[PDB]
């Protein structure tokens, strides 16, 4: 199944963090990278006392179960020094969010797929569209069409 993973970093040299994350993603068992987006510099959503993010997206072919993929993505965040602040939407060395797990709908305590907020975020949708322009969501909406309706500002390259 193709998992679509959003990458963000706004601490400790984002470019190096995102490069490290891409290598580590390719090292996950039973999985391989299919496609990587460009790197974009995005203003923070949420608290404004934090740096701009590097945002990207990756398509990862995998035979892992979703929660097992999550165990691996969380492990890469911790390998890259991720610390969870008390505040919501605060800065991170590395954030790996599972946007889509093929066409699955998952609702568990650890995992909500499609990612709960991705449809509201140009920093998630634009890199996804770069790597998967024909994507259709589980609910039947086309990515291409969502971007139309919302008319989110285009992003700037890192
Ligand atoms: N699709 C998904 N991808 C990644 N983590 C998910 C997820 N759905 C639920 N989670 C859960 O989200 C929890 C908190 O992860 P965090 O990375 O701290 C949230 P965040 O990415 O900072 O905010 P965001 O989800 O609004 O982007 C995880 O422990 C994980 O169990
Ligand atoms: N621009 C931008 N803002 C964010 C980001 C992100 O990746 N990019 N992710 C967040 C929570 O994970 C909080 N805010
Ligand atoms: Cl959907
Ligand atoms: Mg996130
Ligand atoms: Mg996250």
């Amino acid at each position: 199944t193709v998992a679509y993973i959003a990458i963000g970093s706004n601490l400790a040299s984002p470019l190096e963090q995102v490069n490290a994350a891409l290598k580590a993603l390719g090292d996950i068992p039973e999985s391989h990278i299919l496609t990587v987006s460009s790197f974009y510099r995005t203003p923070p959503l949420g608290p404004q006392d934090q740096p701009d993010y590097l945002n990207a997206a990756v398509a990862l072919e995998t035979s892992l179960a979703p929660e097992e993929l999550l165990n691996h993505t969380q492990r890469i965040e911790l390998q890259q020094g991720r610390v969870r602040k008390a505040e919501r939407w605060g800065p991170r060395t590395l954030d790996l969010d599972i946007m889509l797990f093929g066409n699955e709908v998952i609702n568990t305590e650890r995992l909500t797929v499609p990612h709960y907020d991705m449809k509201n975020r140009g920093f998630m949708l634009w890199p996804l569209f770069e790597i998967a322009p024909e994507l259709v969501f589980p609910d039947g909406e086309m990515l291409r069409q969502i971007l139309h309706t919302r008319a989110f500002d285009k992003l700037n390259k890192w």
